């Protein structure tokens, strides 16, 4: 079979816990009261969600209502167990509320509102710097979840509220998050195409916090190069091959050797022989001002096949690229 993981750290933090903290099946929901918001305006829909801007009227609040639709209770009490987990952590979004929707049944979860800029119009204005201070804040989300035993799992653009104004990041959409358990097989069907790691694409059931730094590599490409997304491909196989075609071959095959993975026949065809790029060949006048040795050295360093290799968050928060973010920030 496939050789067996943990995690590099973090690993038995869910173990050394009450049950009731990771064990969601088991909790209790406490209703709130549903007419406290009124809707205002849709913000967006997904495959098992609508989202809204509303109002509480309580306290004339802005705040965002995600209506689930019908979704296996069992992952309606895992977000809302892992928000509960996560309040107060540093750039979580604070679950503040979870009422059942009239026109629904169903359950909706209310937020805080970020006034969040377009990730469109930002991801262009966006200096060196911003980079730095986002990417910053970003870890500070991730090292914290990941040291409470879940691991996000969406980790990208989307999922990340800036508001520019007051340099303020809120990591939102936790309902693909879920626990990590030392020697637990997970779902792979998870992430977004383009922020997928290796192991999910290859079917590496085994994996951990790990995934959340490759997911954060992706974006931080996107962002230096100015190619969003920077791994383009048309499904889970050809997702496989964009990155094989950056991050070589060689190390690819090494790496399903090193876990004994099975390798879907499919890619047997597609994947081809190529080398490792030097980053260099992502580098031109638009996007230079971006790059710099300190990118391509942290970069490197999210983007590995192989999870276990890859920097963990709080080695990340170490790396020279945010020196000057974190003597800013002490100051
Ligand atoms: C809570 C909503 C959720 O988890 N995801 C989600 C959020 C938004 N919009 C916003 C927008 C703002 N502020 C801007 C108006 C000024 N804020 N502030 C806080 C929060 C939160 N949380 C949020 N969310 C969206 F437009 C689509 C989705 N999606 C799209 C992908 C699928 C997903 N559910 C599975 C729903």
């Amino acid at each position: 079979g496939p050789v067996p993981s943990r995690a590099r750290v973090y690993t038995d933090v869910n173990t050394h816990r009450p049950r009731e903290y990771w064990d969601y099946e088991s909790h209790v929901v406490e209703w709130g009261n549903q007419d406290d918001y009124q809707l205002v305006r849709k913000l967006g829909r997904g495959k098992y969600s609508e989202v809204f801007e509303a109002i509480n009227i309580t306290n004339n609040e802005k705040v965002v209502v995600k209506i689930l639709k019908p979704v296996k209770k069992k992952k309606i009490k895992r977000e809302i167990k892992i928000l509960e987990n996560l309040r107060g952590g540093p750039n979580i979004i604070t679950l503040a509320d979870i009422v059942k929707d009239p026109v629904s049944r169903t359950p909706a979860l209310v937020f805080e509102h970020v006034n969040n800029t377009d990730f469109k119009q930002l991801y262009q204005t966006l200096t060196d710097y911003d980079i730095r201070f986002y990417m910053y804040e970003i870890l500070k989300a991730l090292d914290y979840c990941h040291s409470m035993g879940i691991m996000h799992r969406d980790v990208k653009p989307h999922n990340v509220m800036i508001d520019h104004e007051h340099r303020k990041l809120r990591l939102i959409d936790w309902g693909l998050a879920e626990f990590y358990h030392p020697g637990q097989e997970y779902n792979v069907r998870v992430a977004s195409r383009y922020f997928k790691g290796p192991e999910l694409l290859v079917d590496y059931q085994m994996y951990d916090y790990s995934l959340d730094m490759w997911s954060l590599g992706c974006m931080l490409a996107s962002m230096i190069f100015r190619k969003e997304p920077f791994f383009h491909g048309h499904d889970n196989y050809d997702q496989l091959v964009r990155i094989a075609k950056v991050l070589g071959t060689e190390d690819l095959y090494d790496y399903i050797d090193k876990y004994n993975i099975e390798l879907d026949p499919r890619f047997n065809d597609i994947l081809g022989r190529h080398s490792r790029k030097r980053w260099e060949r992502f580098v031109h006048s638009e996007n230079q001002h971006l790059v710099s040795p300190e990118a391509l050295d942290f970069l490197d360093k999210l983007l590995r096949y192989d999870h276990q290799s890859r920097l963990t968050a709080r080695e990340a928060m170490e790396h020279p690229y945010f020196y000057t973010v974190v003597k800013d920030q002490a100051r």
